[PDB]
């Protein structure tokens, strides 16, 4: 039906932190973190105290749901799960799905429906431009089988890119999302450009790690374990600079301006020392243009070190800046329309956020500065024209797009594995 | 069975003073005060005065059992065995388990069953943290023995501090057990942090050591010797201090408050002088903060006098403060929920009993005081938010989990050496 | 100069056990044990014994200077600083470098030199891989320092892997040091491949900390406070599986094979009993592949004691195998060269020491066997055209790399803090 449509449409997105959903209802989408916890190996000690149905489905998901089942950090690097490592989950990983299924599972719970007159969610899914062919065959799996359980009408599937575009419905620009996992630039003229769309595999999730190499190096260890640490802790005391070689210069010559002192729970308060208050800088930046003579060094030593056993999630090799991101965006558009779509830059997702904490404006750079000065680096004449702006409430701006996208969507249009797009049923 | 349990389900605790124990039907266990006396080298007078039933197995053990049996104080500080030192018998001491064995033994005797639907006991131990594997599997062997005289269907042994969490059915807080022997302090978030349970060689055991110390200094060294009496004037006479170096100040300008008067049989009297009469302090204060140049001066030359053999049992080198304990604690649980777990603290077993003694609360202090003011000193931050609570019958607790952990541990669950947990059958 | 440095090249190493140092001209270096005494509490009845230079600068250093000045156990884990805990001094530690700036001093003035024709040493310092800047640059600052008192013309800093490849001279292989602190694995093509350099934060200071608790849990735990004590221990009584888990079995089995008894002093004789006998397994084991449902259980019930301050120096959470080390510092060289890099092994440092007591060859392993028996279960494909050498002299390869290095430097290339290579001049 129609008007059915403007209750029972349902936006999800995934991404890599934060998994976006909610009905079209809503005016902006509730939050689940995308980390599963594994109930796995429990001392029948523990299992006494879980409820059997909680301990039945093997799992756990969601911000409130989880925090009641932790346990100390140990159990936190083993039995708690973040799936889709940058945007995807690996194919062979069966762990990866097992939580997307209840964290999906998750999402639709959460909303039940009253009304008789429901037939059923209309399921609107963003995923990331990554996303490859088993990663839409993975989930319309997953949603066929909460058909059985919850009412599914039909489920679709949307390149997150797309979301966003339709979120601004904004006509001439690039769409930039930062994605924690990834990065994703599109240009768009009348709409998405599919072949000028570049999705980096870096992201806010490369921040953490940055991150959690300060903390490592602080010999806060024990924290950096903990995601959720160097998140708080990265959302703190990271910091974008305007021109990193002169930001660090700066930080070195008179720390106790970035001294910070974040407090994470009431027994471990991290103190950002005076030496490394520069290294707040490169937490920040390696977001746009990690590729730096300070950075790549750094990033390189704090390789060395393994832990666990991960050598830390991370490359070394080197990836493309987001202003040279853009640009490469943008060569696959029309010499045509290129002066009218390199016009507006849209900066969206999680990972460019930054708000300079106040009085540090002469060196830190909000996302959007960073990103304008960024390109007079590398292409001194579009940076003339260009107009970048940031989207109010940077990371629920895909779900706005998913629902939009899913609202008008023409139901008899079926879901054809060629075109990737299109509704499926149950 | 089932309702087999709610009758025939069998808590014992050991710990370093008193061993608890009871079937799960009654409203607070019973208590042995964990001596054993051996009858060993008799002059053949005194064996005519020994019933051959009793000097059969060659000790006595119980509270009213051995009393009747006790001869002068050379025969207590040889005969009169103490196993269990700090929650541990050594492995190469035959006579620390020959006691517990009938230690034990006289534990279930206590409690036959007319019942001829009786089974067999379900045998629940609660053993300290710190009790190696060894230490597990002799006390399995004791069982093992008992199964041939009394009727065992099952022993189980859980750690202490895993009862106490389970006899409080608390959610989220930090158990801290007053352990005469030890110190057992875990965090609780569903239940009980393996990785986070911390427990300190330290306990009341160390309040008589600084008390039997006191009684040298005062010259009624005879009775320094017989740990009873010790004991007695411990709990009479030891006290918490608010801050130890104000208190100490305090009891040296007005001591007139401190001087106490213990009687502990009619002929002997222990009179504190009216000097020492801030030595009270030390008494009750060691087990909270054993770090202080008032004290780690007066336990330095009060290991000087070496009067039999033992140099005395206690530790120059110092140890934790059970504010840092608890802190120590925590910093092994998740930084995701420390702001949770560190919420409550629950002080309980002996060494966390002390009443200040009507009049004197403007120097000494509760242990809860004591502990909340701990915190102020080492964790401002967390000491703002935390509500620390004092088990009402303290020393009770670990017996009152033992037997509901006894009482749910599905019997299909074989104790399996790896996991430390679960039944195992005779 | 030239044949000037043949003569006044001076290597030094630091890692964390020994450190090991000497002219170019020494056939092997000396050695201090990197422990710092400091004198900081003395009751001046001890000053008046104390001659007034020594406790001027108010440490002493050297394994013969020490023992002079060493009191009780009290006093050795108190004023007995081993500073680079592992690998590495933390910044904030003033107590760190003071050791150091003495330690290196004390290794110049061991060298004086007769000839005027000497301009100042040329100084060639290895340190850790996990070195960070601040410990670079605190050194040179050390060695600023000495400037003013001994002649120094030139300093530069290596990194301890690249001494050893350059003490092998050897062409394809992959470098393992076996440094009392970290374990360095680090493969080499044509030299160092600083990509592939992988450095874990567990080496033979993890070995002594698993001895540390076996000497509590046997109740020598005076004699566990005392580093020196657990390093002689651990050596003489510490032994290499072939297999941990076949090994344990047979430790128990027949423990009259593995019962040892050490003399550490005429008093002091540490007797392994016969339960404990397979822990000598865990000791030599741990270094290697510290994942075992057998170590990790006893690490952990052995972090639950906590004597003085510190939990226990070792990580609960779990490290990398030395097999799964090597492989994964080989994905980060070419797949064009790997085949030929993977062919040799070169072990190297301290840690890979240790000899199967003679008879016991049927259990026991040496680190050569222990390594390759390693690959083989990981990678099968590998271990076939492996052959894994133990270098001779292990731990003092380093420093044979360092002098050779420092050899050919050449002397015109400044030290650049970008590129951490290069001469320094004070
Ligand atoms: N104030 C902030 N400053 C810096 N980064 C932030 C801030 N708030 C959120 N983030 C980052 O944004 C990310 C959220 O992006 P998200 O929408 O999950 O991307 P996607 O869902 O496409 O993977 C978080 O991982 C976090 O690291
Ligand atoms: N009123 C009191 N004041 C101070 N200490 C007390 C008091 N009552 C009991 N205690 C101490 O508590 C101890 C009992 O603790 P207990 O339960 O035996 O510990 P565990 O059993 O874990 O070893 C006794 O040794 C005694 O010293
Ligand atoms: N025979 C041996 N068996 C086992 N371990 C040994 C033996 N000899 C020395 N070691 C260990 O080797 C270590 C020396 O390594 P070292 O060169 O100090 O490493 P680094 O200097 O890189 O830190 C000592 O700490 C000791 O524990």
């Amino acid at each position: 039906s129609d008007a059915y449509r403007l209750k029972y449409t349902f936006g999800v997105d995934f991404g890599t932190s934060y998994v976006k959903y909610g009905p079209i209802t809503l005016n902006e989408p509730k939050m689940v973190q995308t980390r599963g916890l594994f109930l796995r190996d429990l001392p029948e000690s523990v299992k006494m105290r879980i409820p059997p149905d909680v301990l039945a489905r093997g799992l756990v998901v969601g911000d409130e749901e989880v925090r009641k089942y932790l346990s100390s950090v140990r159990d936190v690097q083993r039995n708690l799960k973040y799936p889709l490592k940058d945007g995807v989950a690996r194919r062979d990983d069966e762990e990866a799905w097992r939580v997307l299924k209840e964290l999906a599972r998750y999402t639709l719970a959460q909303f039940p429906v009253s009304d008789p007159e429901f037939a059923g969610w209309l399921v609107a899914v963003a995923l990331s431009a990554l996303a490859p062919d088993y990663m839409y065959k993975a989930i319309f799996d997953i949603y066929d089988e909460l058909a059985s359980e919850f009412k599914i009408y039909a489920v679709t599937i949307l390149p997150q890119p797309l979301a966003v575009a339709i979120a601004e419905n904004a006509v001439n620009c690039v769409i930039v999302e930062g994605g924690h996992g990834n990065i994703q630039v599109a240009p768009i003229s009348f709409a998405l450009i599919r072949e000028g769309l570049v999705a980096l595999n870096r992201g806010g999730a490369e921040a953490n790690a940055i991150t959690r190499e300060i903390l490592k190096d602080i010999g806060y260890s024990d924290i950096a374990r903990e995601e959720y640490a160097v998140e708080v802790v990265k959302r703190a005391v990271g910091l974008v600079p305007r021109r990193l070689k002169e930001a660090i210069r700066a930080a070195k010559s008179d720390p106790d301006r970035f001294v910070t002192k974040v407090r994470l729970s009431p027994v471990v308060e991290v103190e950002i020392p005076r030496e490394y208050a520069w290294t707040r800088f490169l937490i920040g930046e390696i977001v746009f243009d990690p590729n730096h003579e300070e950075i790549k060094s750094y990033i390189e030593q704090s390789r060395l070190r393994i832990e666990n056993a991960v050598i830390g999630d991370v490359t070394l090799y080197g990836e493309m800046d987001v202003a040279s991101a853009i640009i490469t965006s943008l060569r696959n558009v029309s010499v045509e329309i290129q002066e009218r779509v390199a016009s507006q830059i849209i900066l969206s997702g999680g990972a460019f956020s930054w708000r300079v904490p106040p009085g540090m404006e002469d060196v830190a750079a909000d996302s959007v500065t960073r990103v304008k000065i960024a390109l007079e680096e590398k292409s001194p004449a579009l940076a003339s024209k260009v107009e970048v702006r940031l989207v109010s409430e940077p990371q629920y701006s895909v779900w706005r797009g998913a629902v939009i996208y899913g609202y008008a969507l023409p139901l008899s249009l079926e879901w054809s594995d060629t075109t990737r797009e299109g509704w499926r049923f149950p």
